[PDB]
């Protein structure tokens, strides 16, 4: 290979046929994501899926194929992996139901029963998942709570390659053209220069943790995007949560440094996040983080509630059903 390595990823087409009990679970600018069972035939495994289509155009199925190629290949434990895709009129995206939604939502919905200890393991599994995405030589380019997803409480992963770029081994940047992009989670050289690299993605990783530590709060709420860049200039940036110690607000203000090499790397924030995990009420301060309990799989009817009893003795989840 004179360029870069072959990329051998396998693309699964699923049978239409396979699906079942589709209903809606949300529609945005994402498009529609559907819940279903995905029954191989002849496996008696019931796979709990989502099915993602873009808002029968040539446009959408090239945009939706783009986005399948950059799944295909990602393999990580807090990363979104392609199941499939299904060749319907409009062609659909397969991956694992992810049943608690997406982590802005959670935060807003959970803020009262939110500990440290969960907040920070986010932190660690989101800089896991962007390390991998990183040594892929991919950069997500949308990084935001609203493309977090939460498998458990104990157990989130990134989702919506739609804006995702693969760098070649000489490349350092995506030079973008005109398309559209969520400002107020971009870096200041991607807002001015159209500049994204694995340094930009830090910078909206930094906004991401923002978001958590405020349990879902707007990033410059009310402010227009046409304002952002101008307000970043002049060296303005998101306050420190009330919950964040200094220790953690200083990681935050790190990731919006104007100089991205010396921003974080994701590694480095694997590794503070951690460190932060093993004691967290010495780095969030949150009234009653003591007496706080979220769902884990050890609960009377955490299986029970997000399911029907007929295919409860089959289910598997798509983490334990292997590349056959
Ligand atoms: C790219 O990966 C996917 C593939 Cl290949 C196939 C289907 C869905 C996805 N991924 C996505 C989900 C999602 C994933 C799994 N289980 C539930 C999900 O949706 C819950 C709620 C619904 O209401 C909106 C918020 O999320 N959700 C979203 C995306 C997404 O790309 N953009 C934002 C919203
Ligand atoms: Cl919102």
């Amino acid at each position: 290979a004179m360029g870069e390595a072959p990329n051998q990823a396998l693309l699964r087409i699923l049978k239409e046929t396979e699906f079942k009990k589709i209903k809606v679970l949300g529609s945005g600018a994402f498009g529609t994501v559907y819940k279903g069972l995905w029954i191989p035939e002849g496996e008696k495994v019931k796979i709990p899926v989502a099915i993602k289509e873009l808002r029968t155009s040539p446009k959408a199925n090239k945009e939706i194929l783009d986005e399948a190629y950059v799944m295909a290949s990602v393999d990580n434990p807090h990363v979104c992996r392609l199941l499939g895709i299904c060749l319907t009129s409009t062609v659909q995206l397969i991956t694992q139901l992810m049943p608690f939604g997406c982590l802005l939502d959670y935060v807003r919905e959970h803020k009262d029963n939110i500990g440290s200890q969960y907040l920070l393991n986010w932190c660690v599994q989101i800089a896991k998942g962007m390390n991998y995405l990183e040594d892929r030589r991919l950069v997500h380019r949308d990084l935001a709570a609203r493309n977090v997803l939460v498998k458990t409480p104990q157990h989130v992963k990134i989702t919506d390659f739609g804006l995702a770029k693969l760098l070649g081994a000489e490349e350092k940047e995506y030079h973008a053209e005109g398309g559209k992009v969520p400002i107020k989670w971009m870096a200041l050289e991607s807002i001015l220069h159209r500049i994204y690299t694995h340094q930009s993605d830090v910078w909206s990783y930094g906004v991401t943790v923002w978001e958590l530590m405020t349990f879902g709060s707007k990033p410059y709420d009310g402010i227009p995007a046409s304002e952002i860049s101008s307000i970043l200039e002049k060296g303005e940036r998101l306050p420190q949560p009330p919950i964040c110690t200094i220790d953690v607000y200083m990681i935050m203000v790190k990731c919006w440094m104007i100089d991205a090499d010396s921003r974080p790397k994701f590694r480095e924030l694997i590794i503070e996040f951690s460190k932060m995990a093993r004691d967290p009420q010495r780095y969030l301060v949150i009234q009653g983080d003591e007496r706080m309990h979220l769902p884990s799989p050890t609960d009377s009817n955490f299986y029970r509630a997000l399911m029907d009893e007929e295919d409860m003795d089959d289910v598997v989840d798509a983490d334990e059903y292997l590349i056959p």
